[PDB]
């Protein structure tokens, strides 16, 4: 599978690893549920939903989460699997997550959108 560019400028990206169950995409401002895992460029992972036992649950559009999980998870079909490469400018940027994520990182985000309310 090939990289799919969702931003204008190319740089947010996606690889579909599983295709959605149908064609329906979640409207601004719906009640999310996805699994995700979250690794560096290097590989290394910072955190997954799985490591909580649960699906990871947000509003989408609403800007609570960063710019490249609103604009990517937007593009996701219902039960679509996606591997997502987010620069820092649509991520946290030149901030660091204390022991987690240096400054001006990039974030890769395997994302499975399993249903939304
Ligand atoms: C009350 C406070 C805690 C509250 C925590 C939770 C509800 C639990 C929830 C599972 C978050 C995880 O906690 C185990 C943990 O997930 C990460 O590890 C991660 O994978 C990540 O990147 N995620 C989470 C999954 C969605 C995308 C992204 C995000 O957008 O996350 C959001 C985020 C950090 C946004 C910032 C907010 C500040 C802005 O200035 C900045 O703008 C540049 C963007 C999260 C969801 C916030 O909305 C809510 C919180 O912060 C972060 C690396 C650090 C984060 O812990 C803090």
């Amino acid at each position: 599978t090939d990289w799919i560019p969702i931003s204008q400028d190319q740089r947010l990206k996606k690889k579909i690893i599983t295709a959605g169950s149908s064609d329906e995409q979640p409207p601004i401002g719906s009640k999310v549920s996805v699994h995700y895992t979250g690794t560096l460029t290097s590989g290394k992972k910072f955190d997954s939903s799985l490591d909580r036992g649960q699906p990871f649950v947000f509003t989408l559009g609403k800007g609570e989460v960063i710019r490249g999980w609103d604009l990517g998870v937007k593009s996701m079909k219902k039960g679509e699997k996606s591997y997502f490469e987010i620069p820092s400018d649509y991520a946290y940027g030149n901030n660091a997550i204390p022991g987690l994520i240096p400054a001006n990182s990039t974030l890769m985000f395997e994302i499975e959108l399993l249903s939304w309310k």
